[PDB]
């Protein structure tokens, strides 16, 4: 036997099968930073957890955070174990595992003057 997997995001499973394994719902934790005068949102060193099944995309994760904190559902970048997950990508696809932890970080981009 191998007795030693090589790379987690190497032998990922599909969306159909995945659901078979991760019946869910899963519990993800959103690491909220503490920004006093670095933004116009609600960031005071905390954590937002939400138990939801694997149906919609990561978007449902952003909308929630924004619904609670002033942080908009876009500028905030959700990092899953280093991976830069977006609303375009579905949770199932990635094949996350219960008790996940989404790290919050500030998006990096030139900056759209108007829009």
């Amino acid at each position: 036997g191998s007795s030693g997997s090589s790379g987690t995001e190497d032998s990922l499973m599909p969306e159909e099968e995945f659901l078979r394994r991760n019946k869910g719902p899963v519990s993800i934790k959103v690491q909220v930073p503490n920004m006093q005068d670095k933004t116009e949102w609600k960031l005071n060193g905390q954590g937002l957890v939400f138990t939801l099944p694997l149906t919609d995309q990561v978007s449902v994760i952003k909308v929630k955070i924004h619904e609670a904190t002033g942080m908009p559902a876009g500028k905030q970048k959700l990092q899953y174990e280093g991976i830069f997950i977006k609303d375009s990508n579905s949770l199932a696809y990635y094949n996350m595992a219960s008790g996940a932890v989404i790290h919050l970080a500030l998006k990096e981009r030139s900056g759209p003057s108007s829009g």
